[PDB]
């Protein structure tokens, strides 16, 4: 799988993070990221991501070594960690086509995994519109404590 890099963005009070909603297949909340170009540095392709997403430049702001990095089912995620960005930023995507909207969410009030159907006696886990960005959700949490505490 061709790996993809992004950022998560948080603003000044580190409470909340910027989501972006797609359509279709990508139709519920998740931080914005996409695939890698051939030849592209992982810091230009999330900055490039994430401009194309948010309208949000993130190219000033990002630190080489603040990300977190998941692979799922044998595909790279790599998000760059943001922190800082004024809850008034005005984000507005290049492509409408491609992103439905663009909110700040309560990292507190985020789910860190899905909820089973353990009350169906069903196998499974139930949908969640925040299933793109939930992975990452517990190593962010985990990951701020560490640097700010
Ligand atoms: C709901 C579930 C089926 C799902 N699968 C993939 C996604 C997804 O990535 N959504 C967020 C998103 C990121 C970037 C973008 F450009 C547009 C949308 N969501």
């Amino acid at each position: 799988g061709v790996p993809t890099y992004g950022a998560i963005i948080l603003d000044e009070t580190l409470e909340n993070v910027l989501l972006v909603q797609g359509y279709l297949a990508k139709s519920g909340w998740g931080f914005p990221k996409g695939k890698v170009n051939k030849e592209e540095a992982p810091h230009d392709c999330a900055a490039r991501e994430v401009f194309e997403e948010t309208g949000f430049d993130i190219k000033d702001y990002i630190c080489k070594d603040d990300y977190i990095e998941l692979r799922i089912n044998d595909q790279l995620a790599r998000l760059y960690i943001i922190p800082g960005i004024p809850k008034d930023t005005k984000f507005n995507p290049k492509t409408r086509r491609e992103i439905r909207n663009i909110e700040w969410f309560s990292i507190e009030k985020l789910p860190c995994h899905r909820n089973d159907m353990t009350p169906k006696s069903k196998l499974g886990l139930a949908p969640n519109k925040f299933f793109m960005a939930i992975p990452f959700i517990r190593p962010l949490r985990d990951w701020l404590s560490r640097r700010f505490g």
